[PDB]
């Protein structure tokens, strides 16, 4: 299996995006995201509700939980994708709908900067989340990534489009925020993560910003380019 | 897996880390893995070991569940580690652990839900990392067996007296009388269903450690020795 994880900031179109990718091959599938999942019954999914709630009222108490149990989620339901999936296909890709580093060097990270996290509850996050990746998430190492790229403003428009009731307060200041950080990483990629082979990773980035529900046949020839290249 | 893997387990300051470190000396095949949290009691765990401690003595319902996260973690960190360091040509290789990831949740963490400073979110939480992580480890560090060094509330107290830190000097008799029963319940009459199906037959030795053993220690050994010829 390869895998390829599918980054951007919020609602810049990845469910979408990965929601017609799956459609087109038998070798296609898809690890959506937990934290996704939680938005709206198994007891990942109960805990998963307290605690995103609670991060919304208070997420300088909740941020180092939620952080914990959201990437502990993620590494977990990769897992169940890759261990039990697309058995029977000649050329398998598994898409992951965001991935450990988005976890670490946009959230979290964005979470120590805005003081969500205090130094020692950062550093304890950093050093649980070098051990329980390489520990148990070897078999995760990413082969390319693909960004679908929104400008911050599209984004904020999108959350709108996305008529969800408790995301209408993020201002552009919290968009434009992620944004900088996804620009820092994956495009001008001045970001220094712990992990040596994510300096390599091939990447492709995607224009997102104009509406692509039915007109994206150009953006899934890209990814097939891409994917030969690997 | 030919190393055998024992738990030293026991109520603060029972004489466990006393016990461990007689135990590391008297044979070149018997090792010991010291309990993180104890040495906290100086690299970046010692930082952010030191830190947690205090923020969790200063304020238990807000960094219990972080606490305990960090030191069930740094304990795993020790554990397979000196599995993979030390005993690589012993014939009779057997590791002593300070303390288990059992006793991380089923005395200390259990305790602290208990005692409300960790609510229902963080407690199901913590328990769901500490079941699916154990059981990525399937058999690496589980248990050949268990000593139990059973002390009273009391000696432990007078224990703590003796040990001569200030900084303890306040832990309240109640609280060992809880601890206490939490280690009777699932070392003594086994009435502790856990969610690791070996535990129940993982094999207990019990020493009563109330008598100072640290001059007069040898009847002990050989129930530890007497015990390890069993596993
Ligand atoms: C529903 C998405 C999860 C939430 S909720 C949230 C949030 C909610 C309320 C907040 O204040 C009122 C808030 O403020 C953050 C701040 C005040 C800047 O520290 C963030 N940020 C986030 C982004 S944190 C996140 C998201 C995600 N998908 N994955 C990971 N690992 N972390
Ligand atoms: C992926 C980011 C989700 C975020 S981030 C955020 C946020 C971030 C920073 C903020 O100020 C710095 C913020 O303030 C919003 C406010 C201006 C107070 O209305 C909100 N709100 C949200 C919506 S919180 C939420 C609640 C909920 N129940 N479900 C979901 N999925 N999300
Ligand atoms: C950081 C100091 C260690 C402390 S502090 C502590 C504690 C401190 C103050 C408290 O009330 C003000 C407190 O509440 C008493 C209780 C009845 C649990 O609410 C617990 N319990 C503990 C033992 S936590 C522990 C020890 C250990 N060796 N291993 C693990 N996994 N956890
Ligand atoms: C492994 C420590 C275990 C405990 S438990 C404890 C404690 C727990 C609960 C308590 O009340 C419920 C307690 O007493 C606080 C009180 C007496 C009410 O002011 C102390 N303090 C401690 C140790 S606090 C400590 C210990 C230590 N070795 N070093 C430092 N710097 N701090
Ligand atoms: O080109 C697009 C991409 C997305 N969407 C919609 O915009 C919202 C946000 O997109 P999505 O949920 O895919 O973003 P994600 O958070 O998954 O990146 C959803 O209601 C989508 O149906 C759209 O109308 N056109
Ligand atoms: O036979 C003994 C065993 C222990 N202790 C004392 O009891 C205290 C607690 O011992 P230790 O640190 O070994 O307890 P642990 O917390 O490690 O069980 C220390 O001052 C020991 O010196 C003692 O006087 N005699």
């Amino acid at each position: 299996i390869k895998k390829i994880s599918i980054e951007g900031n919020i609602a810049a179109g990845k469910s979408t995006f990965v929601n017609i990718l799956k459609q087109l091959s038998e070798d296609w599938e898809v690890v959506p995201e937990p934290v996704a999942r939680w938005s709206n019954l198994t007891m990942e999914q109960k805990n998963g509700g307290n605690v995103l709630q609670m991060m919304y009222e208070k997420p300088e108490r909740w941020s180092f939980t939620f952080q914990t149990y959201a990437c502990l989620s993620r590494i977990r339901a990769q897992l169940a994708s890759l261990n039990g999936k697309l058995k029977d296909a000649e050329k398998p890709v598994l898409f992951f709908e965001r991935s450990v580093y988005s976890d670490r060097y946009i959230f979290a990270s964005n979470l120590y900067e805005s003081e969500s996290m205090n130094e020692t509850e950062w550093t304890i996050y950093q050093d649980w989340h070098d051990w329980m990746n390489n520990q148990f998430g070897q078999s995760l190492e990413l082969d390319g990534i693909i960004y679908l790229q929104a400008t911050p403003e599209t984004c904020l428009h999108r959350i709108y489009l996305r008529g969800r009731n408790e995301e209408q307060g993020i201002p552009l200041e919290y968009l434009e925020k992620l944004h900088y950080k996804h620009e820092s990483w994956l495009l001008h990629r001045t970001l220094k993560t712990n992990f040596d082979y994510l300096q390599e990773v091939p990447i492709l980035t995607l224009d997102v910003n104009e509406d692509f529900k039915d007109k994206y046949e150009s953006l899934v020839e890209k990814v097939k380019e891409f994917l030969s290249t690997l």
